[PDB]
C-alpha cells in the first residue's frame, strides 16, 4: 500500500553520507512513504545494481548522492526511462535535464570561507599542504579552485604538496605520514573534506606535530569534536540533513502532481565552523 522512496549514497563510514541517508529516510517516512536505503561504496557498478533494485522494487523516486559525475548519467537515465524520477543531492552529474533536481552546496563559496579562515590562522604566511578529494567528484576540483583563488592572493604562503586522498580518512592518514616525512617545515594543512582532515590530524598527532593548523570541509560531529578539543581549527558546514530532506520534499511534490522545481540545479549556503560556533553544531545543523 505505501509508496516507496529509494535512497542511495556512498558508504556510511563517512558520517556525511550517513546523515544524508537518515535525513532523507526521516522526511520520506514523515510524508507517508516506505524507504529503501542502499549504499554504492563509490562504485559505479554497485550504483547500477542499486538503481536496478529500486526499479525492481517499484520505487516512486530515487534520492541519489552519486558514484561519479560522468559514470552516473547512464544510471539516472536508466531509472528515468523506467518512469522513475531522481532527486540528486550533494554531488552533481555532468548532464542537465536527466535528474529532476540536483541540490548541492555552494562549494566554491564554502571553500572560499574555509580558505579565508585558513589564511587568517596562518597569519598570511608559511608552507602548507592540500588534500584533494576524488577526481570523479566535481566537488573536489571546485573546492580546490576556491581554496587556490583565495590563497594565491598571499605570496608568502606556499603549497609544498597537493595530493588526492579520495575522501578517505585512512588514505589521508597514510598520505599525510608520507607528506610530513618529505616536508617537516609545514605550518598547515587544508583539506577538501572532513574525513581527510581527521586522517591528517591523526597523522600529525602521531608524529608529535600538534602545532600544525588543519582546516576541513563538511561540518561533521567528528571534526566538531576535534575543534572543541583544540585539534582541527575550522571546517565549513554543508547542510547535509536539510539538503536530503529538501530532496525528499521535492520528490513528494513531483509524485503528487508533477510539480518540478523552477531550476533543476540548486545551491545551498555553507557556514564557517570554528571554536566560536562548534558548540551550536549537531548532525550537520546549526541551532
Ligand atoms: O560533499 C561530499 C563530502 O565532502 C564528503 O565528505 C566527500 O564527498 C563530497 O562529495
Ligand atoms: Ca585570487
Ligand atoms: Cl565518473
Amino acid at each position: 500500500m505505501a509508496d516507496l522512496i529509494a535512497i542511495i549514497t556512498p558508504a556510511h563510514d563517512n558520517p556525511f553520507f550517513k546523515a544524508e541517508a537518515v535525513g532523507a529516510e526521516a522526511k520520506a517516512k514523515e510524508l507517508g512513504y516506505e524507504t529503501l536505503v542502499m549504499t554504492h561504496d563509490d562504485d559505479a557498478n554497485k550504483q547500477s545494481e542499486m538503481i536496478d533494485t529500486a526499479i525492481g522494487r517499484g520505487a516512486k523516486a530515487i534520492i541519489l548522492d552519486n558514484a561519479g559525475a560522468d559514470a552516473s548519467v547512464a544510471a539516472v537515465k536508466k531509472a528515468k526511462d523506467a518512469g522513475i524520477p531522481s532527486f540528486l543531492i550533494d554531488r552533481e552529474i555532468n548532464a542537465t535535464g536527466v535528474a529532476v533536481a540536483q541540490i548541492v552546496s555552494n562549494n566554491y563559496q564554502g571553500a572560499q570561507l574555509g580558505a579565508q579562515e585558513f589564511v587568517k590562522l596562518m597569519g598570511e604566511k608559511g608552507n602548507y599542504v592540500e588534500l584533494v578529494g576524488k577526481e570523479s567528484d566535481t566537488n573536489a576540483g571546485i573546492r580546490s579552485q576556491g581554496y587556490h583563488d583565495v590563497i594565491d592572493d598571499y605570496p608568502e604562503m606556499k603549497s609544498v604538496a597537493k595530493q588526492s586522498a579520495n575522501w578517505s580518512q585512512t588514505e589521508a592518514y597514510s598520505k599525510m605520514e608520507t607528506i610530513l616525512q618529505a616536508n617537516p617545515d609545514i605550518k598547515g594543512v587544508i583539506s577538501g573534506n572532513d574525513t581527510m582532515a581527521m586522517g591528517a590530524i591523526a597523522a600529525l598527532q602521531a608524529a608529535g606535530r600538534k602545532d600544525v593548523i588543519v582546516v576541513g570541509f563538511d561540518g561533521s560531529n567528528d571534526v566538531r569534536d576535534s575543534i572543541k578539543s583544540g585539534g582541527i581549527k575550522a571546517t565549513v558546514l554543508q547542510p547535509a540533513y536539510a539538503q536530503a530532506q529538501l530532496a525528499v520534499e521535492q520528490a513528494d511534490a513531483y509524485i503528487k502532481n508533477k510539480t518540478t522545481p523552477k531550476e533543476e540545479k540548486q545551491l545551498m549556503d555553507c557556514v564557517l565552523i570554528n571554536a566560536d560556533n562548534a558548540g551550536k553544531l549537531e548532525t550537520f545543523a546549526l541551532t
